[PDB]
DNA sequence: GAGGGTATTCGCCGCCTACCTCTCCTAGC
DNA sequence: GCTAGTGGCGGCGAATACCCTC
RNA sequence: CGGAGAGGUA
């Protein structure tokens, strides 16, 4: 189509190969297998490198030499032959080896399932047998002229039988004579009875030989008779005796061969389309295992037919040779050369085909040649997928050699490691420092690292300010680090973006844009505000630095990715670029409030008015400066610059509004003065102390109600004044300050004796061993509650630890108890608790026993924390793939459907209780339908964000439900529409036009994968893994089908569930039931004579997704599944919307498995997308209406992801193999529409600033602005 | 003998990202 | 220096090997 | 800088 390759790609199409393409594509052949010569090393002539046909090794010179110069160019040699060009011809031009013999491909030979089974209806085995020269095959058979010769080969075959068994017959009575013979001689004189015998058995022993050889050879004749009338073609006649037999007897009539020549004359004779009227007929007819079988056979058979694509591609009558420079030789240090492993096989199979070719053209019994063509077979399978049958070929330490099939597949093959991933230039790495005093949008870069980076801008301002003459003296310049480059380079970074980024990299936020600003020393100075989005601390870690150069790649790096942009995450919209740890527990400590403190306020005693009451923030300051007054006491202030809060606004001033400058009197800490200072001047006045959740309120509610500016310096003032005054909060760490609580001991020996009578108790006979077990794991664990609430008790309000942990800045109780405390109860290998606890807390130091089973826990841990990490990534990986193509394509599709969301359901005295998980259920979406409370007016209208005080206005109103826009019940045919996904949360606004929000939502699902841990119902990461596989949960349990009461039955290792519907058509029932699990608790416990309803859940444990989805329909399978995944997340603390669940789930409901075909052209049990199959039927209804009738399916994950309408895309995911197998056959053509597709082929993605409507904008200066020129 | 089921059984596919340092590379005539 | 060649495990689907009547 | 192996950092 396009030659090599030029721009405006249409499509990718891929096929299988002719032999005519392959001498096509040929420069010539390869008949030697020689690499390279030792004594001139130049490329043998005709050998795996010859420049007569892969080109030139040099530009513009021959082999010969007699043209070496570019004037020669374009005429071939007439000495050498190679033709004068350029060297970089040898990427490019091809060769091919003649094959002496017909070889088969053996992608589709021995790839599960077989397709050469398939097509010619031959098992696998009898494909092993015939390829590898083991048996023989039926080619043909000439049945009318066969059978008119029967007419009369019967007569003639029965003359002859009758002529052998005759002799036979004359032999046995010439025997007979002779033993009458004998008897004559033994009665000649007086013989022995046991003599007579003796010569009775020898006589009677060869006349048995006699019978037996009639037999045998009667038994042989009609074998071969039987064979021959009802022989057929496609038979295998092991025992080459008989088929040489056959063919000496009957040479005619048929035809037989073996190896791959037959399977080549064989297809030749197969004619397509009865073959496919048959399979049509059957699965028309018949059902049953010969139905299922059709199915496949008709699937591969139609792919060859729909097509104009012979199937005579699977043998191989010439083999391609790659170009030498794709598999080149290299030599170690010496001069010895390390060949590859491509050469190798190309070398082995040349060899083979080589001396096979002697030994037919000298000529040579069958054997050896048949053996010679087997070597030659193996050879070429090995070449092309080395491994797959039989031992690999293995090179020098014993090492598989690598085919050409392992260049594509794998982690390390083609695809993933070469065209998603590359390695670029402009770019460095270092260790990362902390630099407090950046700004959130700055980083502190090396000189050294930045003179690299900018190396071309340095030279060509070095060149502009004269200090060079050319380029040349500048790049001399700048590699010898003078004097004079540093000023220039500190002018050329300036409003130059940088790209940093951290791996792994689980997040959008992972990749953050600042403004480079010179350093003194080699480490990278990172704002204390991004660690938490990079998850980055300061014990080792490094980063990368890369450099965008074009216009577009500036202006998306500073505004798209710029780090004050980023404030919010993207998952749930909560603030990362807050204060944590040394901050929070500095405006902990400001914002605290001690009575009875230096210069607190003091009412009139009767004799001096009120004390510790100041007339400005100043004179406060200056008290505190002088010792009189501190920042955690108690004052009354006049305060002008500070908004009021709302009740004192509304009761003090009314109406108008503070309008700054007007005073009123505080009553509150210096500190929280301080505090309010560092936030915008319209904010109202917080008088509380400052935990991290009333500084994340705080930030929320900043960033939803001010411009994202103010928010980033609001947030740098916070650092500021959390980084000054925790260094001024007395938090240390000294053996005083871990006080142990004042009675364990009495705590223990209280707890003891409870031990010590339950294991009395065990002495005696009153209970087995699990029962003291669980008695043990009790009262410890009890134990181990009373310390730690004695030990929260015993301290005090300020000591460091506990203002440490109580603060939220970092840690938990648990650990304190441990540490100040008791351990407590430890785990066997088995993950249960050990009986005995550890009683030693790590201020006492625990004993060497209580030591090692410590040390076993953690490295327990460790090992699942490194497999549950490896197991993440696939999850996420899986995830990123099904929905890479889910992007928002319009602004609404004016769709009336939607969901309801609970949103606060009703008490049943009679209140609203807000429901726990409403944030990530009903914020952040639009109303499908106005909201009306006892026939009231509306009180949202449609089309509403619903936040915060939407939400609240519907709970005061009193209506509970409401229904919203889901992307579940999206209308758009492509992507998703803005209005239905709804606000983005990073932006706090409706989603845009080009997003791509599919990708967000697979990294905001896996990226909390390794803080849920791996934890007989799976509850964990393995049941996330199941719910998004559409596995069989494992426990399953079984849900009603159709409403009525229910017989139950008890049993041993059963129960009988019998379900007797309210209409009584029929009774379901399930006894197979193991007794293990137990019965569900719905509305009392499950009982005999019980009405249930319809998708009821009789048993307990985890229904299958597929029942809910064929009992109750797609609407209820989809709320099962986000709901168990919500849950799932939700049981660690992590928060995710539900929209992301909801894109995932939408991808994963897309298809509709076929029953009729009708008129269709789609076969019975195919997989076709919903919307293609209703438009099929639509079509079809018009002209003749046999519609197809389909049924929803549900897909997991992987299924989905490798059902795609792109080889290419699926090819580049997973099993590239049978990917690409597929694809020939079916001469598929991938349409590059997509984000994966346009990557690989170097494209610019259909989304983001992609897209059509943003990368066609038109700029001009407008008519004003031109004339002011 | 001949349709209807098997009914395990075996083979193939999958198993996180980024970086740094160092040693060795065929046997036989 | 040159020439030749008996320490992974789960999930899924096709395939033999096996009756089971029939 | 082609391949194999060993060790280490986050
Ligand atoms: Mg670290
Ligand atoms: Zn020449
Ligand atoms: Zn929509």
């Amino acid at each position: 189509g396009a030659m090599l390759d030029v721009n405006f790609f249409d499509e990718l199409r891929i096929g299988l190969a002719t032999a005519e393409d392959i001498r096509q594509w040929s420069y010539g052949e390869v008949k030697k297998p020689e690499t390279i010569n030792y004594r001139t090393l130049k490329p043998e002539k005709d050998g795996l490198f010859c420049e007569k046909i892969f080109g030139p090794t040099r530009d513009w010179e021959c082999y010969c030499g007699k043209y070496k110069r570019v004037r020669f160019k374009g005429i071939i040699c007439e000495r050498c032959g190679v033709e004068v060009t350029r060297a970089k011809v040898r990427r490019e031009r091809m060769g091919h080896i003649e094959l002496a013999a017909p070889v088969t491909h053996i992608w589709y030979f021995k790839g599960v399932p077989s397709r050469l089974g398939y097509l010619l209806d031959l098992a696998p085995k009898d494909l092993e047998k015939i390829i590898y020269f083991a048996a023989y095959v039926i080619t043909s058979v000439d049945e009318e002229m066969r059978h008119n010769e029967l007419s009369t080969l019967e007569a003639e075959m029965a003359v002859e039988r009758k002529a052998v068994e005759d002799q036979r017959d004359g032999e046995l009575e010439a025997r007979a004579q002779k033993l009458e013979a004998d008897l004559a001689e033994l009665e000649a004189e007086g013989a022995k009875a046991d003599a007579r015998r003796k010569v009775r058995d020898g006589g009677e022993r060869e006349m048995r030989q006699i019978r037996d050889r009639a037999q045998r050879e009667l038994d042989r004749l009609e074998d071969i008779w039987s064979t021959f009338t009802k022989l057929a073609p496609k038979q295998l006649i092991v025992d080459e005796n008989l088929y040489r037999e056959l063919v000496d007897r009957y040479g005619e009539y048929f035809t037989g061969a073996m190896g791959a020549e037959s399977i080549q004359k064989l297809i030749e004779n197969f004619d397509i389309d009865a073959e496919a009227e048959s399979l049509r007929d059957v699965i028309r007819n018949g059902k049953g295992q010969k139905k299922l079988r059709a199915l496949k056979r008709l699937k591969v058979v139609a792919a060859f037919q729909q097509s104009g694509n012979s199937p005579m591609g699977m043998v191989l009558d010439a083999v391609p040779v790659i170009p030498p420079e794709l598999r080149p030789m290299v030599q170690l240090d010496g001069g010895r050369f390390a060949t590859s492993d491509l050469n190798d096989l190309y070398r082995r199979v040349i060899n083979r085909n080589n001396r096979l070719k002697r030994l037919i053209d000298l000529g040579a019994p069958e054997i050896i040649v048949n053996n010679e063509k087997r070597m030659l077979q193996e050879s070429v399978d090995a070449l092309f997928d080395n491994g797959r049958r039989g031992r690999p070929v293995t090179g020098p330490g014993n090492r598989p050699l690598k085919s050409l099939s392992d260049l594509l597949k794998g982690k390390q093959g083609r695809f993933r490691q070469n065209l998603l991933g590359k390695r670029v230039d402009y770019s460095g790495r270092s260790v990362i420092v902390v630099g407090p005093q950046l700004k959130l949008h700055q980083c502190g870069l090396p000189k050294l690292m930045a003179l690299e980076l900018f190396k071309p801008f340095v030279m060509k301002r070095l060149v502009d300010l004269n200090h060079a003459q050319n380029i040349k003296s500048a790049k001399r310049m700048v590699e010898r680090q003078r004097p004079q480059v540093w000023d220039v380079l500190e002018e050329v970074i300036a409003e130059h973006p940088v790209l940093l980024n951290r791996a792994p990299t689980l997040h959008r936020l992972g990749i953050q844009a600042f403004e480079p600003m010179l350093v003194e020393g080699k480490a990278i100075q990172l704002h204390p505000l991004v660690c938490e989005a990079f998850n980055a601390d300061f014990d080792g870690d490094q980063m990368a630095v890369h450099l965008p150069l074009s216009a577009e790649a500036q202006a998306e790096a500073r505004i798209l990715m710029l780090s004050s942009n980023n404030i919010l995450s993207p998952a749930s919209g909560r603030p990362l670029a807050m204060p944590r740890l040394d901050m929070v527990t500095g405006l902990y400590y400001l914002t605290t409030e001690v009575p009875g403190d230096t210069g607190e306020y003091q009412p009139a005693s009767g004799d001096h008015p009120e004390t510790g009451v100041y007339s400005s923030p100043a004179e406060a300051i200056m008290a505190a400066d002088r010792g009189v007054l501190s920042v955690r006491a108690k004052i009354k202030v006049r305060l002008t610059q500070l908004r009021p809060p709302v009740e004192i606004e509304a009761e003090l001033f009314g109406h108008s509004g503070w309008q700054p400058g007007d005073a009123w009197m505080a009553e509150t800490t210096l500190g929280r003065v301080m505090f309010n200072e560092l936030l915008p001047l319209g904010y109202p006045f917080v008088n509380k102390q400052m935990h991290k959740k009333v500084q994340a309120a705080i930030i929320n509610d900043l960033a939803e109600r001010y411009p994202m500016i103010v928010v980033a310096q609001t947030v740098d003032k916070l650092k500021d004044a959390g980084f000054y005054w925790a260094t001024r909060s007395g938090v240390t760490v000294s053996m005083a300050d871990v006080l142990v609580p004042p009675r364990k001991k009495e705590i223990l020996d209280h707890y003891e004796e409870r031990a010590d009578k339950v294991e009395k108790q065990f002495q005696r006979g009153a209970l087995n061993h699990d029962e003291r077990n669980e008695a043990l794991v009790e009262i410890w664990k009890e134990a181990t509650d009373e310390v730690g609430q004695a030990l929260r008790e015993h301290y005090p309000d300020d000591n460091p630890i506990i203002t440490i942990v109580d603060s939220g800045a970092t840690g938990n109780f648990t650990q304190t108890r441990t540490l100040a405390g008791m351990k407590g109860l430890v785990t066997n290998p088995k993950g249960e608790f050990i009986p005995r606890p550890v009683k030693s807390s790590f201020r006492e130091g625990l004993t060497v026993l209580e030591y090692f089973i410590n040390t076993h826990g953690a490295r327990k841990g460790l090992a699942d924390t490194a497999l549950r990490t490896a197991d993440s990534g696939y999850l996420t990986r899986r995830l990123v793939d099904v929905s890479q193509d889910v992007i928002v394509r319009e602004h609404d599709c004016q769709t009336e459907r939607g969901i309801v969301v609970e949103l606060a359901e009703r008490a049943p005295d009679g209140t609203l209780i807000r429901d726990p998980y409403i944030e990530t259920s009903a914020y952040a979406r639009t109303l499908g339908t106005d909201a009306v409370d006892e026939a009231g007016n509306v009180i949202v209208e449609r089309g509403q964000d619903l936040g915060d005080p939407e939400i609240d206005a519907l709970l005061a109103a009193g209506i509970t439900q409401v229904k919203v826009r889901s992307v579940l019940t999206c209308a758009t045919s492509t992507g998703v529409c803005a209005t239905c996904y709804g606000r983005s949360m990073a932006t706090g606004k409706l989603v845009d036009i080009g997003e791509a929000v599919g990708i967000v939502a697979a990294q905001s699902i896996g990226e909390p994968g390794t803080q849920l841990t791996m934890r007989d119902i799976t509850g964990g990461l393995p049941r996330v893994q199941e719910l998004f596989e559409a596995r069989v949960p494992r426990g399953k349990a079984p849900i009603a089908d159709v409403t009525g009461r229910v017989r139950l039955e008890d049993g041993e290792r059963f129960y009988k569930i019998t379900i007797v519907p309210d209409d009584g058509g029929e009774e379901v029932v399930y006894d197979k039931i193991s007794k293990r699990q137990r019965l569900r608790v719905f509305k009392r416990v499950l009982s005999d004579g019980d009405h249930v309803e319809v998708g009821q859940q009789l048993m307990e444990g985890s229904a299958d997704p597929h029942e809910v989805l064929r009992v109750q329909g797609p609407r209820e399978v989809q709320i099962h599944l986000v709901r168990e995944v919500q849950e799932v997340y939700r049981a660690q603390g992590v928060s995710i919307h539900d929209k992301h669940i909801e894109v995932i789930v939408r991808q994963m409901l897309r298809r509709v498995t076929i029953i009729d075909s009708g008129s269709t052209e789609f076969l019975p049990g195919s997989l076709i997308d919903r919307a293609e199959f209703e438009a099929e039927n639509r079509r079809v209804v018009a002209e003749g209406g046999e519609p197809a009738a389909g049924r929803p399916v549900l897909m997991g994950i992987t299924k989905a992801s490798l059902a795609t309408d792109s080889w290419l895309s699926a090819a580049s995911f997973q099993e590239t193999t049978r990917v690409l197998t597929d694809a020939a056959i079916n001469c598929r053509s991938d349409k590059l529409n997509g984000l994966k597709e346009n990557v690989i082929i170097g494209k610019l993605i259909p989304a983001g600033t992609g897209i059509n409507r943003y990368r066609n904008i038109a700029v001009q200066p407008t008519e004003e602005a031109r004339a002011a020129a």
